[PDB]
């Protein structure tokens, strides 16, 4: 089943957990990489200095429930993510065609029509993409203004 994780890191040098996340990803178990996107650039979301956020997306191919995935996406999280909070996220986007409205999770992700920094790599891996309530993401983002956001 293809899944699609975002990936987020606030890091100055983010790469390095960036890509530690990313073959992570791949090592699941009954699991492989599809693509990744292009790594993006989005400003921080307060008033104090700090970096920019990366911000990039990734189709997994995996045989595992989505609870399963979670819980692999929450490990890598913990082992991955040195620098703190922020500096490494993983979240579910979606998962196959499936609908999720459990306590742990939720797929399509809650708020992921009105991200962006999720919309923008996704669209860029997966341009003819399909929500499961039949709106096409090449639509949102030309009805939906979102900045383009560049390359990091
Ligand atoms: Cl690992
Ligand atoms: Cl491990
Ligand atoms: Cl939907
Ligand atoms: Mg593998
Ligand atoms: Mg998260
Ligand atoms: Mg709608």
């Amino acid at each position: 089943t293809v899944a699609y994780i975002a990936i987020g890191s606030n890091l100055a040098s983010p790469l390095e957990q960036v890509n530690a996340a990313l073959k992570a990803l791949g090592d699941i178990p009954e699991s492989h990489i599809l693509t990744v996107s292009s790594f993006y650039r989005t400003p921080p979301l307060g008033p104090q200095d700090q970096p920019d956020y990366l911000n990039a997306a990734v189709a997994l191919e995996t045989s595992l429930a989505p609870e399963e995935l979670l819980n692999h996406t929450q490990r890598i999280e913990l082992q991955q993510g040195r620098g703190g909070p922020r500096t490494l996220d993983l979240d579910i986007m979606l998962f196959g065609n499936e609908v999720i409205n459990t306590e742990r999770l939720t797929v399509p992700h809650y708020d992921m029509k009105n991200r962006g920094f999720m919309l923008w790599p996704l669209f860029e891996i997966a341009p003819e993409l399909v929500f499961p309530d039949g709106e096409m993401l090449r639509q949102i983002l030309h009805t939906r203004a979102f900045d383009k956001l560049n390359k990091w």
